[PDB]
Order: structure tokens, then C-alpha cells, then sequence
């Protein structure tokens, strides 16, 4: 409350920590279905059902344009990712499989970047 601070860890290293991982992400064989932004135009649904799109190149450029503000906002946006990948596609789904395989690689990276 009104001073009484809480220790807080280091988080100068979050914003480039953030990027190696979302690199990683990026790289990983199975994130072509979060590469791009799904085209509103071409998929039948998409716009109605997912009330918030996102992808991987709209969290790098927010991530590059300091539109997050600490490292959970960061997390928020890759889980929705992996939530809408759910949400729009069957679990016995090329891309449904490989939303369960991003979402896995991506919070043990997590866990083992930041939860020391
Ligand atoms: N087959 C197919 C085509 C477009 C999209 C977008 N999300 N899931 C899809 C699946």
C-alpha cells in the first residue's frame, strides 16, 4: 500500500527475454498456423467467433512498439493465440494439434525463464 513496498524482482531484462522467446516461437516447425493473422477475408466464421485475433507477427510488432506494458500482458496475448487456435479448430486437427504443441513449448520456456 502507500509506502510499503514490496521487493520486485529485476525486470530489466523482461523486454528482450520476451523477444528471445517469441523468437523461439516463431522458429518452432508447428507455428505456421500463428505466423500471420488469419484472413478475415478467406475464412469463413473466423470474424464473428474470435472476438480478439491474434498471432505471433501482431505480438512482435507490439512488443517492438512498447504496447506491452510487464511481461504477464505479454503472456495474455501469446495464450490467446492458443485459445482462439482451440476455440476455432478440433483437437484432432492438423492445426489443433500443433496450437496443444505450441501452447506446451511455449509455458515450460516460460517457466523456465522467469519463475527463477
Ligand atoms: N482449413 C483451415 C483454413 C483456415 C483456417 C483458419 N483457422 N483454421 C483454419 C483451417
Amino acid at each position: 500500500s502507500m509506502s510499503v513496498k514490496k521487493p520486485k524482482r529485476d525486470d530489466s531484462k523482461d523486454l528482450a527475454l520476451c523477444s528471445m522467446i517469441l523468437t523461439e516461437m516463431e522458429t518452432h516447425e508447428d507455428a505456421w498456423p500463428f505466423l500471420l493473422p488469419v484472413n478475415l477475408k478467406l475464412v469463413p466464421g473466423y470474424k464473428k467467433v474470435i472476438k480478439k485475433p491474434m498471432d505471433f507477427s501482431t505480438i512482435r510488432e507490439k512488443l517492438s512498439s512498447g504496447q506491452y506494458p510487464n511481461l504477464e500482458t505479454f503472456a495474455l496475448d501469446v495464450r490467446l493465440v492458443f485459445d482462439n487456435c482451440e476455440t476455432f479448430n478440433e483437437d484432432d486437427s492438423d492445426i489443433g494439434r500443433a496450437g496443444h504443441n505450441m501452447r506446451k513449448y511455449f509455458e515450460k520456456k516460460w517457466t523456465d525463464t522467469f519463475k527463477v
